[PDB]
């Protein structure tokens, strides 16, 4: 409510969640029919339309655990959302994981304290909904995409103090780093709904390639198609 | 051209910047208080503007909500665009009976439940702290404006919707004035990079009372805060 | 010859291994499902066997209970004996009403109260995660076998007899399927060493219901799990 | 009571708190009139007198968070003290911060666990009373002292294992290291009273200058004058 | 019960606890008369017999804090065991501590989280029963053994990532590393019974000597004799 | 001459030192038990003395209260003045019914809520431990003196006035004998620097009973403890 200026009914049961509200705009204009914009509070654009006849929503979450914490909670509790598919970007930690590859997050490691606080310092592993993982994987394979499914690192920090810090995570099989998933999976689990993160590799700690701002906003089409086809099967 | 989060050139951003959380509030500040306004950023809709206030160049830009979001923007602004003075202008919820709605709070420091510094200092407690020159200038301006100003510790929360309704009380017992979501990061980043930072906050609600205020009332108080921030900007 | 915990030579262990906690369960699996069985380990009574399943070499070995115990065995098996695929086959207690006794759980990941990774990552939260190729193969086999299969997060407990009877509930609220004592270590070690790991679990009891099952019933379900693990082994 | 051998009434509402009881003695003999010694328990000297007609107290706290924890608590709860002004010494972490400079602590970073324990591992920032900060700053400026006001580090450890450990703190703007303030500010906040720390730089991690024991006890007059003038305005 | 397949009465009041069940077998066959095997669940052999006329038990615990946590709890609560003497192996952290030396653990440092969780992150020091320490020390000295008594490190990890990690512990006087004692001492203290760990040095971080599997199982006789003589006096 | 906290020369301090928390107790010990006493320290009023006991040189010095205070004094004494044996002689509050007022406790080890070692060992649990030679000598002396002596774990508290009246109980359930404020630091420092340390404690009050004792009674028991410490000193 304080953050989404709309009524229950305005948002579909399944929603795609880019971090960038302008990417939500792009998805809505490019892939959906009969689009209605239901939110402009804080510029966090949210749209509802149809994809091949099925109602779907798309809305920006902003960057970081706390921002997506706010939007995922409100979407679930106040708008009755049941399936949440993050479509985001991430920096590769693996030579095997290339700029513009698509990755499924089975789980999310994190340096956020959100769960450390709640479990008295133990290690909760935020985990994807298996059904969504399986469906998204199958759709991807049927499309010719060599999609990997594994652990991603959700960081609070884009500009770390130590340029070599990523290497410890990569040694333990972490595919890439992004900034939202540990929170999305935690909240989905807590509230009894379903969540999946798909990512497009936008930067690389191996080769140091950086995609442009325009490229991230309007050209990562493969992940969007996977997410939409996934939504269609839910 | 720019950074992956700010699509502008060096020179497009003034040396002093105001930092509302909401990019629509940046647009409002720019339209309301600045002359000859140019928009330098639209990446991710994170509106940023540059204009003059009483003849002096000043910028204003949304940061998004939360420590990680402002961490990205403050870092890029300082290292890529040469920003020297960063003044957050936000809203907060009061934890104290004598911190009333429509009061202005100056953050001397920020407590937090974010893990950003716990990681950095091997589990020790770093206290993110405001630039004193900015605290002193802002206080004297606010006072002379006749405003009800408090200066103290604020709580930078990582979690808006927490498990425990009463958890704020522990912080309130230890004198914390109010809760917001950005300041510990702003102060840490400015300290690391050797620049100047200040957070000003209008009290928009109270965990203690349930006083209601009109939109006109809220606008007037917000404008007062912005004036304090801009008159501060003038003296740097 | 060997390591201080496995008294065998390189070559004695197949590239894929099943890992019951109980070495008497390793003996049972070997006798029941494997041909031309050779025992390669008796050090500390930690029985390990190598035989063929449908003509393919496969090993099976007890790990002991707990993160430190499986930490020793998995490390030695991988680094000294060249094991590439490690499939734990265990029992677990259900934390969920729809995770019923005699169900099979595939661990996609493992939460834990062990400090092994807290130490490694400076207090951050590493999520030990299964090899997806093994998760996908095992799921499809179990499904086609008509089994009631769930795939999700399991809790690797350091303490069987804890101070607090209700402590599991916090984990259950956050979707944890069941509790066991080895998986976070198995997944972390396999990830570090660049090999493949999977945990399969039969639900032996419930924290929610108190359903009773016969030994024949328990044997049948256990055999089904082993078949899934061995049919998975076949495709690697 | 177990630690201060005196009755309510014997201590003034405003008190100066050096760590060194012999420095309390010095302040009392040098700056106060009509001095009465109210405490000698454990040799922790405490005096009450007048400064320009206003009643003030001065008492040693001992070194370290736990010692000042004891004395600040007893002073507030049993003796009705309302304003607590620590006048201490500290080692510089900044080239800008010279031996014999005076510093105001706006806040205190710490490696003490006192607050980690209480806030479930979150980061409480012990903070000075703004009124005292402003008054002390103004008095200092009117005296010709270039006083800095910023973050100080309260350590449990004088002799650290790592000779380079201080450098991380200095990178993040920490002015100097002392051993009391995080506790004084925490207790003052908890009990609803007012606190300020003034420090004289007695050692330097930059130049390695060390002042003598005599110098710390009887020659740091500038901070004492600021504190007394501050008390006078309260 | 789930882990020990026997009835109250089958186990004596004093028990020796090697980690290795085959070492329990060795002790029982070599030192005890009238031996009965009371446990074979999970192959964790347990025996009861007499040593010089006094009933004693010996049982394997398995390796690691969680495994001994299980067996020590069941032994105490369900079988009425009152004295628990671990007879284990450990790797030396001190040039002074040689392969085949015998060590008494007065206390156990640990990297286990078992107590961090329980004491809100404070530092509980698991400590031996003084009576058993004194008796075992005296017996050892009367045998000609130069026995050391000090702090041992209970680790969850045999194969650490950092080959130099042990050096910090050795600097602070840690004698050797093993994998059970912090748990045994914690549980004994909690349940109000008595515990002692004796160790034989089986590996050395100084010289890199490694004893064989056979040697650990059947040749560490000196510690066994000390433990048995200790039991006899209880 | 000296250190910033001890105003004396090398040679002024004996190789064995007794360490009361209270410097007035150091003065009392020196006057009561030592011959040919010289005061070597008055810095910060932290009285230190050197005299002979039965012809042997021994020192005695106040440490102040708390881990940080004794951290300074023990470090300087060892590294600058060549002290080899450090024996704290203090008071403590009992956590146990069979640890009665006027009993003597020998600290085998010290639990703590200080963060000194949590920082040092990356969040692991170091157990500060007494020198066994000193534990054994002191126990045998105390026993032969007919004293009621206990040897075990003590709790080194960082906070005298804690938030929670019942918090000691957790420690009491896990066998902790009593609470004091210095020992974890003393034992850690002596271990680091390769020297010998022991804490002896007279039980001055009880968290369990509320027994009252006369000053004469308290003096007698304290003198007994000092005798144990000094007879121990004699044999080093």
């Amino acid at each position: 409510t304080p953050h989404i200026g709309a009524n229950r009914g305005d948002v579909a049961e399944t929603i795609l969640l880019p971090g960038d509200p302008l990417r939500a705009k792009y998805i809505a204009e490019t892939f959906l029919e009969d689009v209605v914009q239901y939110n402009n509070v804080r510029g966090m654009l949210g749209f509802t339309g149809t994809y091949k006849g099925k109602k779907v929503s798309v809305q920006g979450t902003g960057m970081g655990v706390p921002s997506i914490g706010i939007y995922s909670h409100e979407l679930i509790t106040e708008f009755g959302v049941k399936n949440l598919i993050r479509v985001g970007t991430a920096g590769s930690y693996q030579e095997d994981v290339k700029v513009r590859d698509v990755v499924i997050a089975m789980s999310a490691s994190t340096d956020s304290a959100i769960n450390k606080l709640r479990f008295n310092g133990a290690d909760y592993a935020p985990t994807a909904s298996s059904d969504l993982v399986f469906k998204a994987y199958e759709i991807a394979k049927a499309k010719g995409l060599n999609v990997k499914a594994g652990n991603v690192f959700t960081s609070d920090t884009f500009y770390g103090d130590d340029p070599n810090a990523w290497k410890k995570w990569a040694e333990f099989g972490v595919l890439c780093v992004e900034m939202e998933t540990a929170q999305l999976y935690t909240t989905a689990a807590k509230l009894g709904v379903n969540a999946l993160t798909l990512l497009t590799i936008s930067d690389s700690f191996i080769t140091h390639e950086v995609t442009s701002a325009e490229e991230r906003q309007t050209t990562f089409n493969e992940m969007i198609e996977v997410a939409l086809e996934t939504a269609l099967q839910l």
